[PDB]
C-alpha cells in the first residue's frame, strides 16, 4: 500500500518573517497517523495549535493566514508546499512568533532541511482527494478550476501587467517532473512600484532581496539573476501547491490557475469541500497501480 509519511527526525530552522519582519524559531517534529499538518504557536502560554485546514484560513492578503481567534500564523503556503511536495501527511509546525520564516523565498530551504532529517512512513493508508467532477470559482478576471485527471498536474497563466515581462506567462507541470528540481526553488516577488503602500499595510517588512525576486521597472534588482527563465509563473504554481494542501490530503486531480492568488484558491477549496458529489477519499492498497508516486523515504 501507499503508506502515511511523517519526519523520521526534528527539523530546526531560525529566519525572519516576510510580512512582519520579526525573527522565528521554527522546529519540525514528527506526528501520528492521521493529525496532519498542525501549526502551534510555542511563544503563547497555552500554546495555540491550528490545524494546516481550509477552515482554518483567516486572511488571504499577500500570504495565506491561519487564525483561531485573535492567533494567527501567517506566510504558511512556502512550507505546506514543500510538505505537500515530499508527501508528508502529518507533522507538528513549532513556531515561536506569527509568521513561518521566509528563507530565501522558495520551498528549496524547506524540502533540503527536511530530506536531511529524511522521511518515516507510517503503518497507515496514505489517502487522496480524488477530482470526480470539475468545479470552477471566479471573480472578475480571476479563475481556479479543479479537473478530474488521474495523477496530479498544475497549469498556471497570468498577464501581470509589468514591463518586467517584456509584454503574458504560462507553465505547466506534471508531477510524475521533480517538484524539486523544477519548481520548489522558485522564490517569491515584489514589484517597488508597490513596496511603499505595501509598508502602510504593515505587510512586506522583512521583504530584500535576501529572500525574493525585487523587481523595479525593467529591472530585476537581485545581482545574481532568475533561478529559472519563467521564476515568477514557477513560484505562482509553487503557492497553488502550498494553497491546495489546506486540502488536508494530496490531491489526484488537475489544477488550472488564471491570475489565481491566495483568495480565490482557498475559496475553490472551500467550494470543493461543499461540493461532496465533486471528491471521494480514496486510498492504494498497491503502490504499482496508483496514479501517483513519491520519492524514497
Ligand atoms: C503574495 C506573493 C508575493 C509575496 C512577496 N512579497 C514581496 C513584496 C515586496 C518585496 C520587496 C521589496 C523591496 C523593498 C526591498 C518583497 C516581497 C509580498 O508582499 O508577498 C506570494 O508569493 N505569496 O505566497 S504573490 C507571488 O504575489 O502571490
Ligand atoms: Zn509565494
Amino acid at each position: 500500500m501507499i503508506k502515511q509519511r511523517t519526519l523520521k527526525n526534528i527539523i530546526r530552522a531560525t529566519g525572519v518573517g516576510l510580512h512582519s519582519g520579526e525573527k522565528v524559531y521554527l522546529t519540525l517534529k514528527p506526528a501520528p497517523v492521521d493529525t496532519g499538518i498542525v501549526f502551534c504557536r510555542t511563544d503563547l502560554d497555552p500554546v495555540v495549535e491550528i490545524p494546516a485546514r481550509a477552515e482554518n484560513v483567516g486572511e488571504t492578503t499577500m500570504s495565506t493566514t491561519l487564525v483561531k481567534g485573535d492567533v494567527k500564523v501567517d506566510t504558511v503556503e512556502h512550507l505546506l508546499s514543500a510538505m505537500a511536495g515530499l508527501g508528508i501527511d502529518n507533522a507538528y509546525v513549532e513556531l515561536s512568533a506569527s509568521e513561518v520564516p521566509i528563507m530565501d523565498g522558495s520551498a528549496g530551504p524547506f524540502v533540503f532541511l527536511i530530506q536531511s532529517a529524511g522521511l518515516q512512513e507510517q503503518e497507515a493508508a496514505k489517502k487522496f482527494i480524488r477530482i470526480k467532477r470539475e468545479v470552477s470559482v471566479e471573480e472578475g478576471d480571476k479563475r481556479a478550476v479543479f479537473v478530474p485527471f488521474d495523477g496530479f498536474k498544475v497549469s498556471f497563466e497570468i498577464d501581470f501587467d509589468h514591463p518586467v515581462f517584456r509584454g503574458t506567462q504560462q507553465a505547466s507541470v506534471d508531477f510524475s517532473t521533480s517538484f524539486v528540481k523544477e519548481v520548489s526553488r522558485a522564490r517569491t516577488f515584489g514589484f517597488m512600484r508597490d513596496i511603499e503602500y505595501l509598508r502602510s499595510q504593515n505587510l512586506a517588512l522583512g521583504g530584500s532581496v535576501e529572500n525574493a525576486i525585487v523587481v523595479d521597472e525593467n529591472r530585476v534588482l537581485n545581482e545574481d539573476g532568475l533561478r529559472y527563465e519563467d521564476e515568477f509563473v514557477k513560484h505562482k504554481i509553487l503557492d497553488a501547491i502550498g494553497d491546495l494542501y489546506l486540502l488536508g490530503n494530496s490531491l489526484i486531480g488537475e489544477f488550472r490557475g488564471f491570475k489565481s492568488g491566495h483568495a480565490l484558491n482557498n475559496q475553490l477549496l472551500r467550494t470543493l469541500i461543499a461540493d461532496k458529489d465533486a471528491w471521494e477519499v480514496v486510498t492504494f492498497e498497491d503502490a504499482r497501480t496508483a496514479p501517483i508516486s513519491y520519492m524514497r523515504p
